[PDB]
């Protein structure tokens, strides 16, 4: 990210798999996004850790199909929060935002589009 980044833009997502991790994690508190690409079930697996680096989840397989991609050729850096609901159950909230160069913003934005989904304001 060398002569700086810009905003791509945000996404909303859900951590799932909840009740498989004892990963803590407090409202508003970071995520880390970790691709998993020996994955059994998913080649496109993402885990969601905590800030400890804990395992608290998944993405869900569409989001991480979208993804995958995008983390692997490093076309963006991901910055997840959960922004509330930190102590449910099955799934939370997970919200991203997502910068890079200028010029990959196309290349981003394709990759998201070609799997159903679009970055808003």
């Amino acid at each position: 990210f060398q002569g700086g980044s810009v905003l791509f833009g945000s996404l909303r997502g859900h951590v799932v798999g909840l009740r498989y991790y004892t990963g803590v994690v407090n409202n508003n508190e970071m995520v880390a996004l970790q691709r998993d690409p020996n994955n059994p079930y998913d080649k496109n697996a993402i885990k969601v850790n905590n800030v400890n680096g804990n395992q608290v989840g998944h993405l869900k397989k569409e989001l991480a199909g979208a993804l995958a991609y995008i983390m692997d050729n490093k076309l963006a850096q991901i910055e997840g929060v959960v922004p509330f609901g930190a102590n449910n159950a099955f799934t939370m909230p997970l919200h991203m935002t997502f910068w890079g160069k200028e010029e990959n913003r196309k290349a981003v934005s394709d990759q998201l589009k070609k799997h159903g989904f679009k970055l808003g304001p």
